[PDB]
């Protein structure tokens, strides 16, 4: 990283303390920029969903991986649920999305609530796997909450076979009353849906796929118990990437957990964290980790900082850790504190290969949380931390632990009433990162870190 | 009716204008009073549910008929929907109630909403018709809205075979955690539900049953179209009582209807309304009606009175109509304006054999309307009038009719958060009427009308 | 007028003190009722617009006359301004209504404000008298306030020649985007406008026409100055009915004003008022008046009552004055206090031939006042009394009279956000009056006066 002359502050820098200075650019348009990562994760956009049960859901894993990101499944998830989630994601179409299915015998109450689990705005009514109707929120307004789906469902809708050019599907939905195209298999069964916005994103985002052309998905594991046995079970379940996650990564028990998983030679990239120092980055890479996750108490007013005073401003943490990992041929993930697309752009300019986002994506339709409304009828969803699931471990001991255990904090994540889907946030994030590369003059992410000139600003 | 000396006002009297003067009494308790009625309806309490779609529902018809009342199904209801309702009510137990049934695959969302369809406070989980668990609102609090009923269900409950002593099923629920007892058939199937309070009301209220021991139920017909074919079809569905209902009963089109239905000879009591005059009362009785329903614009600031000025104070209307109907051997029903149990007591003291209650029963769990909550989270249900379904009967023709047609007014009926069931209102209404007979000195309703001394009061 | 037995109160009755008892009826529908008046006014509905400058406007005169009513122009209006208003009403189509006309050069500011002067919801754009497009509220939303009409006008609209069957115009507007049909003259010029709902009122209301088939219109005149030449000028200006109006009609100066106008032999019905006594009714008709207008401080808390104590309840005043005028071969007008259709029915049942309504019609689009909005953005228009223009009359003398002069009170009249038109109030009033005739059993207004049976009620 190269700073303006004189910008050598006597303190570490957060995402608010820095700014990017424009440089001479030949990149004309934002779509000429290549946002694909080079850390072996397979993501075509530098966005990784955090391994938190409030964010890393099954619907999130399919939706983010189709647009180029990847979702790390939260640790301590039962291996049976992991296999069912991987099998679902690995069986999704790379263009056609999974709609919400309804039976004619379902209630209008359930039909209205299930609609908000996807950003499509319409649910497909099915009978023996074949579409027979559509249900929108306008069809449920003012109707008996225990009327059947057959009482409000639209009988006519746009159908198209799977494999049709999204360009043609985009024109089919031009004058359709419902902006949903029900994609069918040759035998007439339901294969999914595709909207006008969904057809545009197919031509902008490249899905993150494995060697077999299936959507990518990652899984996390704690350093408690048999790390090698849990890691091998996640690899055989179909995981494309493994995250060895703990609160304090610069720990002896973490170094042993990396050497245990790395010695098994599972043929998968190993992410380990978290640390915020150059020494902790090299010790994790030499232990057998390919990627180092950076982020320990990034907020000066958050739980970790207010309880222990331990932490480090994230931008200065990524700068030091990415430079240390570059000398060993490793990579760095910027984890924590991402609130706006400039946080993603500044993390990449600091030297990170990917950006891990958690609580921000909780306020979306695709997050595993239930959609809630406040007194002002504003849509929101709750986000919460993993707490003990990232820390190291008689009935006397059970409450001896809870006496000092970290409390689970809960926050309200408001949804945008016009763009409540996670793909809308992906549009917002990638739009800013692409413009940053244009301001710097970079055609790809490696050039962004190469050609960027940073500066420090005061509180004003 | 006997009034105090000098109480000859130059105006008609509402329920607010009059009071009952206590007399010498030997009736000890309320239970000595016989609230049975003598109008041929078979009601052991003088409570009739009005023929309004906002109140006269299926769950309403079953609940109050067990406690001695009768529900008049709203007119113009399709004969198939009637047939499904009568065959339902006629097939219920005279003590054991119908619970809220849940499948193990139902969602918590539907389970939480289905609970308020009854006053039991708990739902029965069934598999192949056998009770296997219970679901209360405490079991759904804080649970995922789309979790399964298998994830929350209490596996243990109180079991008693159908036909068990209503006093005994009380004893088992003494220290039970949930105040519900699931009754089972001899082969183990779900027979129904009985709570503690349901055991007392089984020993206080006598079920209103026909010759076959099945719960009573009535139906309404409109004077439009062919009344003969409609009224004959309602009794073929299993109706025990028919009412020829219209806004202005003292008209020629009305008189011709009863003379048509009375000549059909179905052997069922015919009720007709409305009139608020002795002339209109006698003309309806001689037309073939056994009971006359009284009530034309009882409120001084309601739709009929403020649009047309036509109406009459309900108390003075029932007094005149009851005296004229008794001379011809007919009886009188007091319809509309009932808000407190003293309105029922004063209508009986005026000479009516039954009291038709409507919007007051809309704010109950058993009403067909959905349970709604305002901004203060207080339960309420909306009531609305029949409008054109009580008046005399091509988009151009539909526009001429709707231009002058009566608007469908809607009002908010709040539920008691502690006593939200319709049986609680039955306990509230009957307790005051029984206490009214004790003050007068009557052992039954025919004695109440003959022994009561009335008086007039001012606004203070 | 017949009252119930015993209903002989020791006080006079307002519209709130009385109610109508329904009797035997053979009138099936409301449409079988003939609302025609028999006082020689020519109105097919018993609705007369008061002679107040806040309601008796040009647009009100045309809109009410087409639906069967008549509008009395306020006194002291310049005779030149009267002739231009009378000629406008006399030159109007008896079915097709006058829309809002816009020049292509008009601003969006003026077009947006001119839309609310009629109840059509759209304005016609004309060039040299021929319609070319429509302007609605949605056309002006979010548009530059000083753009031209040529920037927002919808070029296509529904066209039908003048004289077309109104039911076909109703059918053509079935699925039209704007509920507006532009009627064209043979040469293509703008003949006027006709809406859907307006096509139905053409087949329900009969226009009040004069001997030449033109819309009727009345005018008022004070008793100050030359009552003869003013009444002679108003008659020669085209007035179909004259009103000699004053605050206290039972005075000598009023009788001399009737004798002066009667000696002219203008051949027009003469209305005189106001009085509330039979003696005042006898003296007015014997002076030469054909109709007596009754109303002196009808409200117990209005300006006249609280300042002077002079007044009389309107119902008892109309009953006494109608019976007195009936024996002299005249009729009576109920003036003041009209707030609901109940007041119109009770006034007619009392014996009145027409009901005069004032401040109620001020809260309409057709009233001459400007449409205003309060802090809640709710539509309203202000009403005010004639004050000095209804009483008996240097700058020092002007202030000597102003020291005791009646102040001009101002009240807020709210528009119905869904029924801001005066025709909607006419639909609301006539719907209730027609229902009153069905309850009583009358086929027209003369039968209503005899067949009605009144009763007295208390405050409850
Ligand atoms: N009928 C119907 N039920 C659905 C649908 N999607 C989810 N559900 C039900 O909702 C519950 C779980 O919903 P999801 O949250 O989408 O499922 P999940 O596997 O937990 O996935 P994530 O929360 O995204 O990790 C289960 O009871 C499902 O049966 C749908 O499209 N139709
Ligand atoms: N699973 C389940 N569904 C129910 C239960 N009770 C009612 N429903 C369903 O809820 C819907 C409407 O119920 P109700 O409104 O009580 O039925 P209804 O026949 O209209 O009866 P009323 O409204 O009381 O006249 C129907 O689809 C019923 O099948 C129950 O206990 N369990
Ligand atoms: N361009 C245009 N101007 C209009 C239109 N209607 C009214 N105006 C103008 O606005 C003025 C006031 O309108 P009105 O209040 O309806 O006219 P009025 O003759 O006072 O009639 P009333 O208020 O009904 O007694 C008129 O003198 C015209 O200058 C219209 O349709 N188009
Ligand atoms: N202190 C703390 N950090 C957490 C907890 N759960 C997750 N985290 C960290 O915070 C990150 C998410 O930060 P966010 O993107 O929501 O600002 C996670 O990726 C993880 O590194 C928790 O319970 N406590
Ligand atoms: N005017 C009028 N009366 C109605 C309407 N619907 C029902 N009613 C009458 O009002 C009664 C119910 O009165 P409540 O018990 O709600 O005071 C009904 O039994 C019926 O006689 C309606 O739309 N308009
Ligand atoms: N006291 C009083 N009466 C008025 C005034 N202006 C009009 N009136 C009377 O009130 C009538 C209108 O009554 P409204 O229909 O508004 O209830 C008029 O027809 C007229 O008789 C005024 O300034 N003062």
């Amino acid at each position: 990283v190269r700073f303006l002359d004189g910008h050598t502050p006597a303190y570490d820098l957060t995402y608010n303390d820095v700014f990017v200075v424009p440089g001479r650019s030949d990149v004309a348009s934002r779509f000429d920029v290549d946002l694909s990562t080079v850390d072996g994760s397979g993501t075509t956009i530098p966005v990784v969903v955090a391994n938190m049960t409030a964010v890393a859901g099954r619907r999130m894993a399919e939706t983010v991986a189709r647009r180029g990101g990847i979702v790390v499944l939260p640790q301590d998830l039962p291996i049976t649920a992991v296999s069912e989630t991987v099998d679902f994601v690995k069986s999704r179409d790379l263009v056609v999305d999974t709609p919400v299915t309804l039976s004619p015998e379902d209630s209008v109450s359930d039909a209205n609530a299930l609609l908000h689990k996807r950003a499509h705005g319409a649910a497909v009514v099915v009978f023996e796997g074949r579409p027979i109707g559509l249900v929108t929120e306008a069809n449920c307004a003012g109707v008996d909450r225990f009327a059947r789906v057959r009482d409000i469902a639209l009988s006519d809708f746009v159908t198209a076979p799977v494999g049709t050019d999204p360009r043609e599907v985009f024109d089919l939905l031009e004058h359709a009353p419902i902006d949903v195209a029900v994609m069918t298999a040759p035998d007439g069964t339901l294969a999914g849906v595709l909207t006008r916005t969904g057809a545009i994103r197919a031509g902008i985002y490249t899905p993150a796929v494995d060697a077999k052309g299936r959507l990518r998905i990652a899984a996390a594991v704690g350093i408690n118990g048999d790390v090698g046995a849990k890691a091998q079970a996640l690899a055989e379940a179909g995981a494309d990437l493994l995250v060895i996650d703990t609160a304090h990564g610069h720990q002896a028990k973490m170094l042993d957990a990396i050497k245990a998983v790395a010695s098994l030679d599972l043929g998968l990239p190993l992410v380990a964290g978290n640390v915020v120092s150059a020494e902790g980055t090299r010790d994790l890479i030499e232990a057998g980790a390919s990627i180092v996750k950076v982020g320990v108490g990034p907020g000066a007013m958050c739980t970790t900082r207010m309880m222990t005073g331990v932490g480090r401003p994230q931008f200065s943490a990524v700068v030091e850790c990415a430079a240390a990992a570059r000398q060993l041929g490793g990579h760095v993930w910027a984890d924590g504190g991402v609130r706006h697309p400039r946080d993603v752009a500044l993390a990449l300019a600091a030297g990170a290969s990917n950006v891990m986002i958690g609580s921000w994506f909780a306020g979306t339709y695709e997050s595993p949380g239930d959609l809630l409304f406040d007194r002002d009828d504003r849509p929101y969803k709750e986000s919460y931390g993993m707490a003990s699931k990232r820390a190291v471990a008689s009935s006397f001991d059970r409450a001896r632990k809870g006496l000092f255990e970290e409390g689970i904090s809960t926050s309200r994540m408001s949804l945008d009433p016009a763009r409540g889907g996670v793909e809308d946030l992906l549009d917002h994030i990638t739009s800013g990162v692409r413009s940053t590369c244009t301001y710097v003059g970079a055609a790809n992410l490696p050039e962004l870190h190469e050609k960027v000139v940073l500066g420090v600003q005061s509180a004003a």
